[PDB]
């Protein structure tokens, strides 16, 4: 029995009720899809009492390229001859970086949070189903309210250097009917409807409506120009899909960024809009039925990084995470407000100072979890709630967690994941 370093998939659970952190045994990532490559999970989607994730191919590890004298190497000219690269895309000699099979998408369906015996299904109609920004892999699989799972691809691989690693498929969407175990016949080419544009990430709003953060020009590694929103009605136009750019937002050349995860309530989506350069961020309400946006709460801070609701007994409030960035520091404030649609909030008092967070997740209206990314080192997390006096309070337990590149919720577990180096037997 021979042990060696191989690629695995790490899973971290934050149980919200028991307030306990667990690591799963690392899942073997090598040859996850049957072609030798290893994978990164993108998204943890709860629907139909199951977990859906997109196993995003990463190419071949050093172990994978060497395995049985290059068995898995389709394009040997791409195997790296020396260490190189930058940031989370640094590579080592012997790697084959990024997938050799860009013209397909996989989805893994798991019966529960123990992540055993996945149903793995493939489509050749779209490229892999994630968005990309730096190290992070953005969820682009989402469930309509009836349980149908829509699988979106922005065709990020079209920007790969080598022809054989670029996808030739336009950004598009496919479907897994609720309770089905394979894709059905649905397909929507989004570039045909969008004016040739793809997207950075997307989310579910309500019903069969989804929100897409659209590019003004070509998709790119830095996310430049991801400054418009569109509403996608999946079953629109006789089950062919319909895409409408959102009206009422600032001009794209006036938007610096959007806040990251929308807050959905009563059939609409609230999103923070951070303008370039006196102009303060504000929360806009996006009505998917009319694809219209209206300006609401103003946030007197640098940016907005989370929007949600917290409650305890008879108390409840909206909560807006606001960043305050100075020349020498970056601070974060949780701000309580009774409305997202008028007025303003300012740190300096109902605010509560926290560390900054790479990702913020509301668990229902009960808890707010902060997840911090730390490059190659370990991530960090803390959690917040409303006390019995309706004030914002920090939860007792904090955690050091494995490096993560995606996250989601299933049941009472917040789940985070990444592709790791790990020892495996054989
Ligand atoms: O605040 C943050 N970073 C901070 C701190 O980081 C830094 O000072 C530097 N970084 C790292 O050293 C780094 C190191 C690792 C790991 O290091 C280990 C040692 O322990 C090695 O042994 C391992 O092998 C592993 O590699 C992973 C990372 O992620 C890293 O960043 C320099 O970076 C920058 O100056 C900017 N960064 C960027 O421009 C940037 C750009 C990309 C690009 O993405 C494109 C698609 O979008 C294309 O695909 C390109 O191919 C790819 O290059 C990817 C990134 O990861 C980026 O950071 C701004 O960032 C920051 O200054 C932060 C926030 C959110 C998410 C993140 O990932 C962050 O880093
Ligand atoms: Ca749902
Ligand atoms: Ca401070
Ligand atoms: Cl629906
Ligand atoms: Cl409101
Ligand atoms: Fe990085």
């Amino acid at each position: 029995e021979t042990q060696s370093v191989q690629k695995g998939i790490a899973i971290t659970y934050l149980h919200v009720t028991d307030q306990i952190m667990k690591n799963r045994d690392v899942i073997r990532g090598e040859n996850f899809l049957g072609n030798g490559e290893y994978v990164t999970f993108a998204g943890i989607l709860e629907a139909n009492n199951k977990i859906y994730t997109a196993p995003i191919p990463m190419g071949l590890s050093v172990y994978g390229s060497a395995f049985e004298d290059g068995k898995w190497v389709k394009y040997p000219e791409l195997v790296k001859t020396e260490d190189g690269g930058s940031n989370s895309s640094s590579y080592e000699k012997g790697e084959l970086q990024w997938t050799q099979y860009p013209n397909e998408a996989w989805v893994a369906i798991y019966n529960d949070e123990n992540f055993n015996n996945p149903t793995l299904i493939r489509t050749d109609k779209i490229s892999y189903a994630c968005g990309r920004m730096r190290s992070q892999y953005y969820q682009t699989i989402w469930a309509a309210d009836n349980g149908d799972v829509y699988v979106f691809s922005p065709s990020y691989a079209k920007i790969m250097d080598a022809d054989v690693q670029k996808t030739n498929l336009p950004a598009g969407v496919v479907r897994i009917k609720a309770g089905a175990t394979d894709f059905d016949s649905y397909y929507c080419n989004l570039e045909e409807l969008s004016g040739g544009k793809s997207f950075l990430r997307c989310w579910h709003i309500t019903g069969d409506y989804f929100l897409l953060q659209m590019y003004t020009g070509e998709i790119n590694s830095r996310g430049t120009g991801a400054t418009r929103m569109a509403v996608f009605k999946a079953t629109g136009n006789g089950d062919k899909g319909e895409l409408y750019y959102v009206d009422g937002l600032p001009e794209p050349d006036r938007i610096s960024s959007f806040s990251g995860t929308p807050f959905c309530e009563n059939g609409v989506a609230y999103v923070g809009v951070i303008p370039i350069t006196t102009n303060h961020p504000a929360i806009y309400k996006i009505d998917p039925v009319t694809h219209t946006a209206t300006k609401g709460l103003t946030v007197n801070a640098t940016g907005i990084t989370a929007i949600g609701r917290l409650a305890k007994d008879s108390h409840s409030t909206y909560v807006v995470s606001a960043t305050v960035t100075s020349a020498n520091s970056t601070a974060n404030y949780l701000l309580a407000t009774s409305t997202l649609e008028s007025g303003s909030v300012t740190p300096g008092n109902n605010g509560f100072e926290t560390a900054t967070g790479t990702a913020w997740i509301f668990y229902k209206d009960q808890y707010l979890y902060r997840l911090q990314y730390n490059q190659g080192n370990e991530g960090v997390t803390t959690a917040y709630e409303l006390n019995t006096n309706g004030g914002i309070a920090k939860r007792s337990n904090e955690y050091t967690i494995t490096r993560f590149t995606t996250y989601g919720i299933f049941g009472e577990n917040i789940i985070s994941s990444s592709a790791v180096d790990a020892t495996f037997t054989d």
